[PDB]
């Protein structure tokens, strides 16, 4: 939806992602080595892969004042997996992820996603 | 979908409903507390909530062969939240979350999805 390639090592362009994001008022909350969890876990052996949940407080607080269950879709997930190309982001497009709710219920949050969306994108645009 | 609430205390039910999902094969990978991060950011009081992710390890490494972008939907989502008459337990449902993706990949899913779904059901019910 959001993607971009960086040619960029993984920890180049964890540090690019976070700093776009913090621009934008997108702070990071968990993260899951998806790699080495698959490798402790199951025995796998994965190229780079993690997943990164980033969230503005004041958008999310909003949110959840207007529908508490939406915190089965927080924070907003971006990805960063190594491609041929080098490291390939991919960020959660808000307005996709609402789609799970009812139709009344994606217009109640829409400006709350597209506000989200528009400072997600304008950090994807800036690596 | 997927919630019950515990007459209970947050941390009763956090101790609770981890074991529960143990017992599931779903391990805790990432934990949000959305009360303390709010305070912290916003300086505002809100009543507990809690966001854990779950992941068993197998279902998601199919999920990601199946769909390598699928990352952006991943863990599954655990609400623990102060409720009217106790604490709310809320699992993402994850026949619910999919139906997100391209039509292409749903038939593929489906059975990691189902069995992912009969195990949270399990955990859910034994609370
Ligand atoms: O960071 S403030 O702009 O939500």
């Amino acid at each position: 939806g959001m993607r971009k390639t960086l040619k960029a090592t993984l920890a180049e362009a964890r540090a690019q992602v976070e700093a776009a994001l913090k621009e934008e008022g997108f702070g990071i909350l968990t993260e899951i080595d998806v790699a080495a969890t698959l490798k402790a876990k199951l025995g796998l052996e994965k190229p780079p892969y993690l997943i990164l949940g980033a969230c503005n407080p004041n958008l999310a607080a909003r949110a959840l004042e207007a529908l508490p269950e939406i915190g089965l879709l927080l924070p907003c997930n971006v990805v960063l997996r190594e491609a041929e190309e080098g490291v390939e982001v991919l960020i959660q497009d808000p307005k996709e992820m609402f789609r799970v709710l009812p139709e009344a219920t994606q217009r109640a949050l829409a400006p709350v996603a597209e506000e989200a969306r528009t400072r997600l994108s304008r950090a994807l645009s800036r690596l």
